[PDB]
Formats: C-alpha cells, sequence, structure tokens
RNA sequence: ACGAGAACGCAGCACCAGCUGUCCAACCUGAAGAAGA
C-alpha cells in the first residue's frame, strides 16, 4: 500500500534554496529563491531534499565515504530513493513532493 | 466489425562549491560658582 509521511521543517537559520531568476523586475535580487509560481510563496524542491537526504544517508550507511555513483552505493539507499541501471531498475519507495511556505499568516 | 488493438516519454540527478558587510573618523568647540554698597 501507500504511507504518507507527514511533517514539518522549520527553518532554524535563513535558507537559501532557490536558483529561480524569473518574472518581475521590481527590484528582485539578482540570486533569488525559488517559489511558487501562482502564489509567489517561497518553496522547498522535493528534488533538493531528496538529493541532500540521499547524500547524507549514503554517506552514512558506508559509511563516512561516498565517492561511488547513485546508483552504486547501497541496496538500502536504491531501494529507498530509485535506481536506474541498465538492468537492474530500481523504483523509488519513496515520492517526495515540492514544499510551500506554511505559515505565512503567523509570519 | 474504424490501418486498427494493446502501450505512462518514463527511470537515477541537492542550483550547488569558495567568499568577514568590511575600511578610514576624539562627541568635539567658547564658558571665573559669580557678583550690590
Amino acid at each position: 500500500m501507500k504511507l504518507v509521511i507527514e511533517g514539518t521543517i522549520v527553518l532554524k537559520t535563513g535558507m537559501h534554496i532557490g536558483g529561480s531568476s524569473d518574472f518581475s523586475a521590481i527590484g528582485a535580487v539578482d540570486s533569488p529563491v525559488v517559489r511558487d509560481t501562482l502564489t509567489r510563496l517561497p518553496l522547498i524542491p522535493g528534488s533538493s531534499l531528496k538529493g541532500k537526504m540521499r547524500y547524507l544517508l549514503a554517506k552514512e550507511l558506508n559509511n563516512g565515504i561516498l565517492l561511488n555513483e547513485p546508483n552504486n552505493d547501497q541496496d538500502e539507499i536504491l531501494r529507498l530513493f530509485g535506481s536506474s541501471e541498465k538492468d537492474k531498475i530500481r523504483r523509488a519507495r519513496l515520492k517526495f513532493n515540492d514544499i510551500k511556505l506554511s505559515n505565512l499568516a503567523e509570519l
């Protein structure tokens, strides 16, 4: 079946997880954070979180050394995050999603 | 008894690495705790 892992990410320090420099020239910085395109809310891409988490887990499950390709690291890592190896296509068990800023009203 | 039937343009990938919001600059100048008769 399918399990949904809920949670909250709280920024202890200011986070610059962005790479989008699109739309308005109303006075934006040359290095803006990635935002939701419709709601203009700051956004955490699921790819950023997935990549950072996979990197840290693969280093920790090795342990401490991560020099291999992403498709060669560990069986646990491959089954959690997916492997596109030509013969052994291991499918990701985790489906990360883009995360929007939730507590805008509190801010 | 439809040039048709069946067929996910899909799988893995951190917008990331390095970088002091720093340098120079007196809170300063003048002034009787003093005078009737």
